[PDB]
């Protein structure tokens, strides 16, 4: 067995397939960075860092020797534990289709929100400078009224033009911002369609971020480095409950500082 | 061309072959750790760290998330610059066999001394805990008189026996210690032969270390991790001088704390 | 699964291979009886006794009936439990090479010491008369000074000669005795080499015994009877710790009383 001690869990083959179905569906729904950034695939469990290629000065070990330390970005393992009732597990082989997997969906949404808030807003303890702090383009303010929002998106696309970046321009919208531009209409159309008629890329529902992000998907600018992808592992169980977790080992690197514009809420 | 800009050097093909011959011969003469430790081969120029497999605690990015940072040992690049007269370079194609390569030999000896002092005595700025500080066995004192030296080697082999480590036992001797046991005789034999009749391994001339080291060569205890091996690169040149360097990118990891005994001078 | 409930342990395939590697290496280092005695191989888990071939008198079940009870030596199961941290188990699949297996090494050393103290010093509760009490040759005293030790080994070999036993003579040395004859020298050689030049067999490091043993390895004199060999089994686990054990089911029989000389410390 591997570090996910899944053979030790009192979960059947069918109940495992239903848990991982709810996990993959909820994670894919709530993730937004993986649709725009480059994803360096799962390198394995023995991957601990990403080489940045840079040299760091260190004090020399002796005289006449020049010493440089190789810079690397360490990967962070993000674990979201969740609790699953054993009665819902046992009901699956009896043919139930309404087994309670809301804690699986809450943990998949939490792991998706943590990964996207690390890519876009930064995780400083894991040395992840997000897209917002790496952005050399000036930050726009999202207006309060939704009609003025496609204006400020057009100002965000003028800054990508002034920076010299081509590629399909995609827009990442926060949840409270996406609701604002979907529930408000103009000329028989929601405001979100007005932003669709400004960019050649996709309008992304990004429920973890704050504000908005306009960025380029030409490639080579933003790198999500996965050591291991999203896995479900087992912790412990009593008679009523199996304790599980959602894991992910990742780091995020921004290479191009001018390929994005961040917008404040 | 690569980062060793050797095509830009005013050094001929024959003079390059004579420089690298003096570099490899002097480095192999003065290195001692590579004869006892395990050498993980040159992984390439893009290798910046070695995964230790451990997890480090970090502050969580949010609530209900457990975050762990992957531990890694960064590699250190050690560069020893050296100066070669251009007249010695030009003499090689004229058929000279006494071209002055003493600065090549001084730089190869300096890079060998830095690597061995990192493996055995530690390089703290590059987070290299050496064999001496990693050793859980108690440190012996080397006596002043050379006749009492094979006694204290036998006490160092009693501690490897008490630790439960098998394998051929090799002895690493410092330069001022190796001279002491070679220039002194007993019963028609040098003291170094008395230490040969105590261990099943090799007596190693280790001119960079202090004191002595008795350790096991069973394997899996000491790991020298090379990113790139010993290379000669070019820096600059005037009319009289080519400026070169000896490079090495390495780190050293000690896995087994009880597989060695350090002896103080 | 078998009585070693190893599928129930939260130990990965790689961490199991590292535990059993440390167990076999430490056990082979610290065992000494198996190198000199005859080892009747693992007969299986259903083996409970060894037939001695003798008859015991019992009271008859009736008149005109002679009853004899078949003598047998019962096998003893020796279990050494040990505790392994789960963080060291999880680090193995992340590629760690310094996982803490000192409790595996302490339990392997304890099981090796118990088996050798049963073979040589006897385990009376399991009806194992050891080699020392089975020896019909008179017991020598090991001297305090190490120079007089190869003299008393030569007196121990005169008693094997007086008993009529041939075969390679091997010497088993206690740990505090082996240290005494290795750390002391004579004529440019340790005292242990002086004992090598007295016997045609091997000098055995026997860290479990007291004193010394000189015996014959002609075969057919000393029988270690294994029901099952050294196995690692699983007991229980919490979140931090897996509880394991080292097991062995054995008995030891001495057939020839005159094929050994015991020496007191």
């Amino acid at each position: 067995m591997n570090n996910l001690y899944r053979d030790l869990a009192p979960i059947t083959e069918s109940a495992w397939a239903e848990i991982e179905l709810e996990a993959t569906r909820t994670f894919k729904r709530h993730i937004a960075g993986r649709r725009v950034v480059d994803v360096s695939g799962p390198n394995g469990p023995t991957t601990a860092s990403v080489s940045t290629g840079h040299l760091l000065d260190v004090s020399p070990p002796g005289d006449g020797v020049i010493a440089h330390l190789r810079d690397a970005k360490p990967l962070v393992r993000l674990r979201v534990p969740f609790t699953v009732a054993r009665r819902d597990i046992d009901d699956v082989e009896r043919g139930s289709q309404d087994s309670d997997w809301d804690p699986v969906k809450d943990a998949a949404k939490k792991l998706a929100f943590v990964e996207d808030r690390a890519i876009f807003e930064g995780y400083a303890a894991a040395s992840i400078e997000g897209i917002r702090s790496s952005s050399s383009n000036p930050a726009l303010a999202l207006p309060d009224d939704a009609r003025e929002i496609p204006d400020v998106i057009a100002q965000a696309l003028s800054e990508l033009r002034l920076a010299g970046v081509d590629g399909p321009y995609s827009v990442l919208l926060s949840a409270e911002t996406y609701t604002k531009v979907s529930e408000t209409t103009a000329h028989g159309y929601p405001i979100r369609e007005h932003i669709n008629r400004l960019v050649d890329g996709e309008i992304i529902w990004a429920p973890a971020i704050d504000g908005a992000f306009v960025l380029s998907t030409r490639g080579g600018d933003f790198d999500l480095q996965l050591g291991t992808d999203v896995s479900i592992g087992y912790l412990s169980h009593d008679a009523e409950v199996v304790h599980l977790y959602m894991e992910e080992t990742m780091t995020f690197l921004c290479y191009t500082a001018e390929a994005s514009v961040a917008l404040t809420p």
